[PDB]
């Protein structure tokens, strides 16, 4: 009788067919083995369903009015405190969010519509922790503050830091304790092409591309410091990443 209906977050709700006395639909969802019911005033599949786990913790799903998001919430047994939040937004990307006794979070994973992670751990009431990004073929680690993200490399006197600030913007910058003017590296970042341009004795050598898919590119300069040469060459290991700052 009832209708199913496909969620993100890879789950599915059925809704009856008709509505009750009160003009109200009622939902059923099985997630992870846990069935979960709920009334709603929608004929969609939107609304609220609720549950328990098999040790007493509520669980709440929550579907948008219009399908787009859905919010898979655990709380402690009394239903007052959080334990856990999963919120798919209708791109895709997911937050996971995990909560210490008094609500705080204290962790967020964040996986981007293209399956690249930013991983917070160990997060604090100042919402200070440790940052991790996880990427197609490799992994840059560092740390949250409530300014920034901040992901380092380093490759000899070479410190390569990748900041995310709290508004999401990308820049990134490079500081080398090389004192010899022959072989430091110095860069400059320009946020309209997310491009940062490494400088060594006064020539340009290398443009690395922080992409909006979430990649690495290095291509290199001609020995005149001012052309590029070839073509771009995308970044698949850190191990990579170092030889660009070499």
């Amino acid at each position: 009788n009832s209708v199913s209906v496909d969620l993100p977050g890879s789950m599915k709700v059925l809704v009856s067919k008709s509505s009750n006395a009160d003009g109200k639909y009622d939902l059923i969802a099985t997630v992870d083995a846990l069935e979960l019911s709920g009334t709603s005033d929608k004929n969609n599949g939107s609304g609220v369903l609720e549950g328990v786990k098999a040790d007493a913790s509520k669980v709440k799903l929550t579907i948008s009015d219009d399908l787009g998001q859905t919010t898979l919430e655990v709380f402690k047994s009394d239903g007052s405190t959080l334990v856990s939040k999963k919120v798919t937004s209708k791109d895709k990307s997911v937050t996971f969010e995990k909560f210490n006794e008094k609500g705080e979070v204290s962790e967020k994973i964040i996986t981007r519509a293209d399956g690249t992670r930013l991983e917070y751990t160990g997060i604090k009431s100042d919402g200070s922790g440790k940052a991790k990004e996880v990427l197609k073929g490799y992994v840059l680690e560092g740390t949250l503050t409530a300014e920034k993200t901040t992901l380092v490399v380093k490759e000899g006197t070479v410190t390569l830091s990748k900041n995310i600030s709290k508004s999401g913007a990308v820049s990134v910058e490079l500081n080398d304790t090389d004192s010899s003017a022959a072989t430091k590296k110095t860069a400059a970042w320009n946020s309209g092409t997310s491009t940062l341009t490494i400088t060594v004795n006064s020539k340009k050598t290398k443009d690395l591309v922080f992409t909006s898919s979430n990649t690495i590119t290095v291509q290199q300069y001609d020995s005149n410091g001012t052309s590029l040469e070839g073509s771009a060459v995308e970044i698949t290991k850190l191990d990579e990443i170092k030889n660009a700052l070499k």
